[PDB]
């Protein structure tokens, strides 16, 4: 079965983790949540729609969320890449907001059977907890793609989805479900590799080509400032993790988020340290089995075919 | 007219509040929301429909809202003082959530006619401002009792109502609505003396007695760690200043919230400095009109009478 | 009789005090150490130096101390003894009896934080420690924070918590200290090169200030302090506890007083309210009298 | 040849590397400066003092520094120069030529950080600055903190602030040089009273430490400082631009690091990383052997 609630900001990286979980058999999509992200609410809500089209996604809400972080300011493109918007999408926005569409699903579903997947910002995931206490001790666990315990890219120590809105991270960490942090770590070895894009473009689906068409945007751009050899995937590896956890390796350590560090703030911090506690709900990431990461994404895309 | 919606936590203060809320003839209570303060979010919630049944309160909900704080962790009696509940109350709690409440009641009328009168922490304004930045632009303005320029309590520099949840604080204050900040500053001013006492006592009903009793009782507790001669009542001056402005001086200076200080940590902080801007949208409350305001009291209790 | 040791920044106000501890018998003026403040170091000991001359001052060494504070990054006739004022500083109090000089700075507190950590045992041979600094209700650096404070944050709070008698002259007190139009007179009326090297300066920095808006009358700061040493019933005080935030980021630098009130019987730290402005003023004018004309 | 000023907070580790800096050959050991450690500044002297004898050191300089953090509250045969180490430290750099000497700190930074601010001349006369302290992916007194560091931040953050060159060897490397079973062999079978007082030191806080659990070896951290004088060569080091937390709640006193990869050419900072298990080794016995038995 498994049913799970994606909530993402759809720039390259979430576009894949929403085609391999509507792809791979194992995962049920409860809904297609959006949050503010280096786009804007309303931008990186049509991307998913746009997303959704392509894949040929059907009777999975897609709500947006919040547009602004709990607390800090954002403070600071046509279609998505070189694909080009219809006039008008197939799959509509929901009216429920996202977090009240979140506790919903929760509440009128049986316990611990529903696994939450941020891959943006963790603000609506923040709001929903606050906002109805009670969806934390049903939810199966949380699995999210952010953070990194050695590693940065907002800056020196942190990453993105966390230094966006720490508080809500705080909370998220905070509250007492089962976390799993796939962070910079693991993630950076999910690397689109010559091959893999060959394999992946042979599959020959619009859908495929769809990716690669983003793939190669966004990367010409990242890969344009200095010099990857190849790009790494982040967002999917969430996904895959719940598909299949043995697919990497995990720890059980102890994190939490620095909300008033001035070289810091947003790191996720982990304690690796001399006792390693008998009860701890957090754990991270740590070695990506690469070829069946990939096979998933693979998989997926093949399954996927040619919609429409 | 006068449209509001009070966010409490009933103690003492808030209690008064209600009731010249409820027995003033300019007011019209849309509801009374509750939140986490001192005591418990149940106990307080309990303690709004003891008051609502004495007052003789009918079709005005009161609802629930947060049971902590946003970010920050709270952690830290029987009836209320020597009042004993009813083993049933005759006013029920709604089951909409205080916020989801309040994004209603706001969204259901007319633009700018509904005020909000907070007396604890910020948390459910909060998030509702959050959860729907529509409501921001609709409400006619928000009138607080919190905060202290040049006085604090909680701590030297601070507030209860604000260091209980600063973010919460942070997010109301710098949102673009009016605020009037009633804080400790003008509060302070508002003593129940003696001849103020008897004036009550003379009005002979109920409630009176009710008001009395929990004054009492909790000014003892309060007088008895070092010496008072007269408490002040802080809450219902913000409602006292929806029913007539002219009840205080106030003065138009940015404040905004210290979230950061080891000292400082909910600090209201106002700029009363050399140039003072053209456009502000936070005000301060300076001077109260004592008479004025107790006349207020007394008038809304000799109207109250004694329901039932 | 009074000992003292005058660190500070000159500038406007710096100077007065210099005058005023100077012209003023009861002040016995150990030494002027020097402290980067809004100037260079360099400037300011220069400014210094100038300033002495004018009010023919001799027999006391002008040192320079620290060019940068603690840690934060300051951001936007008569010679100086090689002594770096921090080491000059610890002398005078090594070398001295117990309780004997008033240290009275007027810039940022890095010299005498620094002073403080150096030699420990100044803090308790120290007669009192008498500063121009902060603001209980007021700010002027920021809302909330002052000048001298908010420069060297770290530098304050240490010596704010060493065990030592602080009275803070803030911006409540000193802002009462106003130079008012008959003030202006009988100043002008003194005639000696120093009282006219008032006005000019006064002036000078009285627009300047006065001009970005409308300060009806300028403001003596500095002074004050070395006032309140001359005479301590010059101004009220109130004992209250007093420490300095360090990592607000509306509130770095604030002086922050609990005036709460079950108050404590044991306060090292106290704070300057309400100025007898004329008590104040004669002070100022008689030592401009006595100081005559710098030969 | 190497001239250093071993800046420490004697105990286990500082001991083992004054063992090796004196008793290797080219290190020329100007002073040994004492601060404040997990120990009073007093015993870390008198300590200091027992382990010279211990050597059998004579003309070198033993001074005591700063005996509490600059702002943080701590919280929980030989003679000594009447010279602070402050200025001690001071003259050296002062009294000889540029870029000849290399500070070597193994306690926080609080004496060399004073000094920078007193005489600022000497970051720029100093050759460079080997450190043990911190952690770049590591921790020991917090999850991300290490207790150099963290016993003064503030002093830590002017140390790495200056221009110097400065070089960390934090717990990353440090954790490398293990006390293991066949080493305290070499190490028996010197038996000179040193060597044994090593293991004697070894021991006691080798259980200890491996006592709450179970460090099936130890490792020494302070000698790895002098090793890589002795020695660039015996560990690695990457150029990156490391800071110091001041603020966060969780992340005081972490030295953070910049490993992102647009790298920029002029880094003045670096970290070590691998390190020469046998070459680090053979260098301490050597210095072990070369002392001999102390007359
Ligand atoms: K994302
Ligand atoms: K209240
Ligand atoms: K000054
Ligand atoms: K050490």
């Amino acid at each position: 079965a498994k049913k799970i609630i994606l909530d993402c900001d759809p720039g390259l990286d979430d576009a894949v983790a929403i085609l391999l979980a509507h792809g791979n058999p194992e995962i049920e999509l409860l809904a297609i949540t959006t949050v503010v992200g280096n786009q804007t609410l309303a931008k990186v809500t049509r991307n998913a729609q746009l997303v959704a089209d392509i894949a040929g996604i059907t009777g999975v809400p897609i709500a947006a969320g919040c547009d602004k972080p709990l607390v800090r300011k954002i403070m600071t493109e046509s279609g998505m890449g070189t694909v080009a918007y219809p006039a008008e999408f197939k799959n509509k926005v929901d009216e429920r907001h996202a977090v009240n569409l979140i506790i919903d699903l929760v509440m009128s579903h049986e316990p611990k059977t529903i696994t939450l997947v941020p891959t943006g910002g963790l603000t609506n995931i923040a709001m929903a907890a606050r906002l109805e206490p009670r969806i934390v001790d049903r939810v199966k666990e949380v699995v999210l793609m952010g953070g990194g315990y050695h590693e940065g890219n907002a800056t020196s120590v942190a990453e993105f989805n966390i230094i966006i809105d720490p508080e809500a991270a705080h909370i998220v960490f905070n509250e007492s479900w089962q976390v799993t942090m796939v962070g910079l770590d693991l993630t950076h070895q999910a690397l689109a590799t010559p091959p893999i894009l060959q394999r992946v473009k042979e599959v020959d689906t619009n859908p495929a080509r769809f990716m690669l068409e983003i793939m190669d945007y966004y990367t010409k751009i990242y890969q344009s400032n200095r010099y990857m050899a190849a790009a790494a995937v982040h967002d999917p590896c969430a996904v895959a993790y719940v598909i299949d956890p043995s697919v990497m390796t995990t720890e059980r350590v102890p994190v939490d988020i620095e909300l008033t560090g001035k070289l810091t703030l947003g790191m996720t911090v982990a304690d690796f340290r001399n006792p390693r506690p008998e009860h701890c709900h957090t754990q991270v990431a740590v070695k990506l089995d690469f070829e069946k990461f990939w096979g998933l994404v693979l998989d997926a895309l093949e399954r996927i075919g040619d919609p429409q």
